[PDB]
């Protein structure tokens, strides 16, 4: 199922934009210390993507204890990730769609936009990359 979300960067992202490419989607929240500790890995994976896959991240203001959208966008200015899209979903709908129960959750989507795998929790960078290769 398609989604359309705006990033903290003001860009509008649609899942269908990436038809033909594999997608790694990271679900996270500002309060999640493991999430924050791993964002540098996520940013590297995004930087290194080339034409192989696409990286997106998603926060959900007002859900699972996340800040409001306005407060989140301010807070995020304190962070420094030049290569990471941070899509904002104040509806909480993607959490439901992807069956996200905890943070972080790693989601892997195939070239047709169908969900192949989710993984709750920390995942090492090379394991994420290998998972993408196996799609
Ligand atoms: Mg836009
Ligand atoms: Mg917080
Ligand atoms: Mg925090
Ligand atoms: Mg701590
Ligand atoms: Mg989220
Ligand atoms: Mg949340
Ligand atoms: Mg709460
Ligand atoms: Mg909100
Ligand atoms: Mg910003």
């Amino acid at each position: 199922a398609d989604f359309e979300l705006m990033g903290v960067d003001g860009k509008t992202y649609r899942l269908s934009d990436y038809k033909g490419k594999k997608v790694y989607l990271k679900f996270w929240a500002s309060w999640c210390s493991i999430c924050l500790a791993s964002l540098p890995d996520t940013d590297e994976i995004a930087k290194e993507a080339g034409d192989d896959y696409v990286v997106l991240t998603v926060v959900s203001p007002g859900h699972k204890g996340e800040q409001s959208e306005a407060d989140f966008k301010n807070w995020y200015k304190g962070l420094d990730y030049k290569n990471l899209p941070v899509l904002v979903d104040p509806s909480g709908k993607l959490l439901e769609t992807y069956g996200v129960r905890s943070y972080p959750t790693q989601a892997f989507i195939d070239k047709e936009g169908k969900l192949v795998k989710t993984h709750p929790g920390f995942m090492e960078k090379d394991a994420i990359l290998q998972t993408l290769k196996e799609l």
